[PDB]
């Protein structure tokens, strides 16, 4: 996997791969050069189709294939979201690793289950309203400016902001069936709007601006919080979280080895990160954190085991 000198030189579609899945439900296609999708028409029974990791400019001639459930452009040049109006039933659209500055032509995708954008252009968030059956979201590495138009979106148990612009932590409120958010490297001062959210089991706010923990009132649930790289220099009103697991603190300012008093509650806490903190100049660190929690197996990159 070093360098490729062929990389950008365009192949006609493999003609070995497609002539032995004309027949077969999973069509593997990654990493042909395929710079233009044509001659797909052959493929008659075609579930699953993976094209990623290719040159391909346009999504073009896949309205032929009625029984694809699957389609997986990941790591293409595509700069537009086009003609998938046809494909209804398709229940995975990855198109993550693109060019694509906008989310388009998913409208008429009923069906859709798990959505990945990952890392592209796109700026806003919109035109998601008619997709409700989704469980999976996948925004990150984009530019997003703001947390908008989801709250139809009812069935989603997870979201994936990570990477991006945002600023504030809002419109949540509808989605209570989310289990998993990742809100991290963004633009975040505040923990706000996650009252709702009463299935929250993981969160994930790492390297945003944050200065206080607070808001969490209502996860009971959430055995895995991230607050890491952040400005917190105390560990407040977590006390209501027992079932804590992991607990990722690291590179924040926290000073008072008497805060570790408000994690006793999570008697199941397995993991703890508190590194690079004011704490870690104590050369009692580790006895610190393992007198003060007696169940962490895990400390940092360290196994305790207790």
């Amino acid at each position: 996997g070093e360098e490729d000198p062929e990389e950008e030189h365009e192949l006609p579609v493999d003609m070995e791969t497609i002539n032995l899945d004309r027949d077969a439900e999973d069509v593997d296609l990654n990493h042909y050069r395929i710079g233009k999708i044509e001659g797909f028409e052959v493929l008659k029974k075609v579930k699953t189709l993976c094209l990623r990791q290719n040159l391909i400019k346009c999504i073009e001639n896949l309205e032929e294939l009625q029984s694809l459930r699957e389609l997986d452009l990941y790591d293409n040049q595509i700069k537009k979201i086009e003609n998938l109006e046809a494909l209804t039933e398709l229940e995975i659209l990855d198109i993550s690793f693109n060019l694509l500055r906008n989310i388009e032509g998913v409208d008429k995708l009923t069906r859709l289950k798990k959505l990945f954008l990952v890392n592209n252009k796109i700026s806003k968030i919109e035109n998601l309203s008619n997709l409700h059956q989704l469980q999976m979201l996948e925004l990150g590495s984009n530019r997003i400016r703001a947390i908008e138009n989801i709250d139809t979106l009812t069935n989603l148990e997870s979201l994936f902001l990570g990477k991006n612009k945002i600023t504030k932590l809002q419109n949540l409120d509808a989605l209570t069936n989310l289990t998993v958010l990742s809100m991290q490297s963004n633009r975040l001062t505040k923990i706000e709007g996650l009252q709702n959210l009463v299935n929250l089991r993981e969160l994930y706010l790492s390297h945003n601006g944050i200065e206080v923990i607070e808001g969490l009132e209502n996860n009971n649930k959430l055995t895995m919080l991230d607050i890491a790289s952040n400005r917190i220099k105390k560990i407040e009103n977590i006390s209501h979280l027992t079932e804590l697991q992991e607990f990722w603190m690291n590179d924040n300012l926290l000073e008072s080895w008497s805060d570790l008093d408000e994690l006793k509650g999570a008697r199941s806490l397995e993991t703890v990160y508190l590194e690079r903190n004011p704490l870690q100049k104590d050369p009692q660190y580790r006895r610190k954190v393992m007198l003060a929690l007696p169940s962490v197996r895990q400390i940092d990159a360290t196994f305790v085991r207790f």
